């Protein structure tokens, strides 16, 4: 109902241990991005169009979660943008998209059913995403603006 979502926000750093250590990095915006989703965009896994600074756009996966730190029940976001990084962009802005919603949150037994779902849902991101109403959000002015 609020899809597509467009926001943009600075690429800030995570607690705990990053999912780079999965060969899958997620990229999270402050506090103050999150906040502003409209309340209707539950938690779960979205897909949609990412770009760096000015650079290219390029598919991406979006996980929506609840934060089990702050007071009041804030929500959690972080991007995986499918195309390898020659290095690291934390202080850029990044710029995204939100297209779809692929599925709820699930809970894993473990690391191996955790990471084979994630590879699933960016596979599955990757065919979705060549539809032609998804397809053309690629060339959407919001990211012709940070070019
Ligand atoms: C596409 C995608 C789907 C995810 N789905 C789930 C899920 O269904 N259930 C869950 O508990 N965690 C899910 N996660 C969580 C990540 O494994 C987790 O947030 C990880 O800690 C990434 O944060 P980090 O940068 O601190 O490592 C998902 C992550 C991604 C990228
Ligand atoms: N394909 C990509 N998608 C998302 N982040 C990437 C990607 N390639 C490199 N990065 C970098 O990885 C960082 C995320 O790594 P991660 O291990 O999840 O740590 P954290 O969540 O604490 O920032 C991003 O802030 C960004 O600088
Ligand atoms: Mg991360």
């Amino acid at each position: 109902r609020h899809l597509p979502y467009f926001c943009r926000g600075q690429v800030v750093r995570g607690f705990g241990r990053g999912s780079k250590q999965l060969g899958i990095p997620t990229a999270n915006f402050p506090e103050q991005v999150v906040d502003n989703l409209p309340a209707d965009i539950s938690t779960g896994i979205y897909y949609g169009w990412a770009s760096v600074g000015s650079g290219d756009v390029h598919k991406m996966v979006v996980s929506i979660g609840w934060n089990p730190y702050y007071k009041n029940t804030k929500k959690s976001m972080e991007t995986h943008i499918m195309h390898t990084f020659k290095e690291d962009f934390y202080g850029e802005i990044l710029n995204v998209a939100i297209v779809g919603y692929l599925r709820p949150e699930k809970n894993f037994d473990s690391l191996e059913s955790l990471i084979s779902a994630i590879q699933g849902d960016i596979e599955e991101a990757k065919k979705r995403l060549e539809l032609p109403e998804y397809l053309k959000i690629k060339e959407d002015n919001f990211f012709q603006v940070s070019k």
